[PDB]
């Protein structure tokens, strides 16, 4: 669905998947989040809005239109405690989402840090979230670039089940994780 | 007259029980205020609700701009007793439509859930006294999250008798079953 | 400006008799409130203007006049600490009366907690409130419906002298507490 | 002296005079108030400023001076924390000398606290403000009329060259402290 | 565009020379401080503007300048804690020259608590400031009127090669310190 | 490549090696800063943005670029604590670069205190800085004039890798790590 991106950081309940969830409704260009979270996910959702806004151009998203939108980021199970920067592309991809009402992939998760410059830094304890996002169901999992090495302890058979994209770039979570091409217009060529 | 009300079921400091949500919508410029010695995730629970009207305001037949000269409080009675968690959410929910919409609630239910803003009713814990609370407080009919079905079995079977409980999994539900004209 | 009412709450020296002040002067529609004012104490002068806020217009009462309207309620006494809901009622006969002009009666106290819906309800410490509104010449206490039971517990010359109103809703409050038509 | 006054209120080296300061600049009306203020004493300045705004249309002071004027109350001996409502009065006096040019009388001290309806209230410790009213060279104190029994505890030579004025309103105040008609 | 003031105030480190800075840039009039400063510094920096605010076209100042100007007070080694209001004469002495453009002198260091009125107040470590200024290399200090008998405690071997200027009011500092007369 | 600067400040952790960066989209005056950032390094941006706006105009940057455009300053490793004031001119630069669009050299590192004057203040650990950009692959750093001392002290195997800059002021720095001529 739109606004709904699943995914994978550390909780009080060890830190297994999220459901980070969005809102975009007619407002004055506030921005809200909630669901017991911490500091570091928290400016981890500001540092992934900045990113929205400056990239607004290419991703369709017009600042006018912003400047009168409330933005809510809402992360369920409202008692559960929840930190760390891993949620960052998730938050990212939710709200590109929800301001293009572009839907997410389904059975996708996704798990790293963002930067502003746009790059996916490595997070830690991949194991906990890959197993996490196992025994959860989920299809296509993207991973930091530079978690690939981690993935090497990581049971055979879970790796089995899991349709693993490293990633870079956040340009590359948002295509592959959104259904409509989120940059610009599509251009066919023919040799 | 601009405040709904509906009867929801959430944690207390003295044993989470029935509880009268409360909500006004006065003229304002779109302010959020909440009392009731509310912990946070139980004030949080407030702003996840209120988003779920406002992204279907026109859904529900409320100006889609309503909150542009709306102020909203959201208290919930007996302001001395430390309550808090997300229990409360659809009863929230709810008064908030009734507020907005003028739809009367109706007096003889209780509702108990967490909400999504995908408008999900997610389930909540300690049932038992919770419908031991509707039970005691004399209530007829009772919503509760889907996913608290199989923790029927553990409730007591005069209260489970005495009352007629509603599993429920969206909010689409909760309001057509919970408000008056709906 | 500058309506005023005799209130029975919480102070930290015990229930006590409090004179509830409240100055509603041209302004941006700002709510201050001040005396050494205890959280819940805090949020029952928010409901008690959320319900005049939502009842403006019944109570003939410009439904705009927050816009332009600043609210000082101060509680007297400005180093006592107090807190608690039992002054809600007494809040809200001091803003409905600033608001409107029309003055308080004299001889006259109260005590109850307020909800958005205008329901009055029951505080604690009835004995040691009556018994200051003895001690300080009050001829007529209004107390919540619910705190009947508690009468029997109150000595029988105070309850003889006191002319005791338990009441249900707020508007019983105004109508027994404004001078006036209200 | 004109928004100058000279207060006996609470501080943390004894209950000595403080000497208020004011300064009502053209802005966009917001209140600073500053001096190691405590709570109590941050209060009593909020409630003076509201008496000071009820009655500025009988103060000769154009009652909009709440959005065009930029007030910031300050008490010298800068580290020095100080609290109480007993500069209630002298906040008040300050306050409306500064918003009409009229100068306080020299050789003048208050002590009182102030509600928002013009009463004076008694205050404590009226031994050691007094006294130090003797050794700030005052001639005229101003002190609230419940503090009259008081006086009697206080040395005969302490009172000797004291003109001591115990008052009920603040009224009396601004036409003993202010030097031109108020 | 930032005015520059060398004071002596209380840091973590002790009593020690401080480069007061000030910018003044454009803006809507909001004022701004940091350099691990305690309340009471800040609050002197409040009490040095409102004094400009005050005594703005005497000082050659545009008046409502604080209208389309913003300040920003930073003292240098921002890591170092700093607190106390001996730097409030400075304050005033570098925003006086940020909104002026009237350079200020480096071979001068001042110390002194600032008032509303514009009294400079004495304050305390005196021998470690002065200590300070001539390790610096300062040639003239000014210091509250107030300090002079403090000198008496100082080594005159310091106090001998320092040019010292008691001072009563702001102007005298403004005249002292500011390069081209104001 | 504009936004971005490579600076050396204290960590929690031990990599020196921060990467400032900085997001200066349309807005409305937003300042806002992340990155587990301790106090003094919050101050050290606020004061970063300050030189900015003193030399705007100098810079070729709109005067009012504060009131139409929303900051944004991050430091990757959002869990990973940071704080002091020897990231000033790194934020000076990469603030200067965002609302230019002057890139930045990506092989130069700085480190350094900024102060409103423009001037560049020593800083510690430079070892532990210098040993940082060191294997981290900087080929050019930039340290405060002051800090030339400290060089003796950090062995030569280093230093003679590194294209040491001293600093006194912020144009230094710029023209020096940004890629065209500011």
């Amino acid at each position: 669905r739109v606004g709904q991106v699943t995914g994978l950081a550390w909780t009080e309940v060890g830190g297994d998947l999220l459901t980070i969830e969005t809102a975009c409704v007619p407002g004055k260009g506030k921005l809200t989040y909630t669901g017991s979270l911490g500091e570091v996910m928290q400016e981890s959702i500001q540092a992934a809005l900045t990113v929205v806004r400056a990239r607004a151009e290419k991703l369709g998203i017009n600042p006018d239109f912003y400047e009168k939108r409330d933005i809510h980021v809402h992360v369920p199970e409202g008692a559960t405690p929840k930190d760390g920067p891993a949620a960052g592309i998730a938050m990212c991809t939710a709200l590109v989402s929800c301001l293009t009402g572009n839907p997410v992939r389904a059975d996708v998760a996704m798990t790293g840090e963002i930067t502003l410059r746009g790059q996916v830094l490595p997070i830690g304890g991949l194991k906990e979230k890959l197993l996490a996002a196992h025994r959860g169901g989920i299809k296509t999992v993207l991973i930091p670039f530079e978690n690939k090495r981690d993935l090497e302890e990581i049971p055979d058979n879970v790796i089995a089940d899991l349709d693993i994209h490293p990633v870079k770039r956040i340009e590359e979570v948002l295509t592959l994780a959104l259904q409509n091409e989120p940059s610009g217009m599509q251009v066919v060529t023919a040799k």
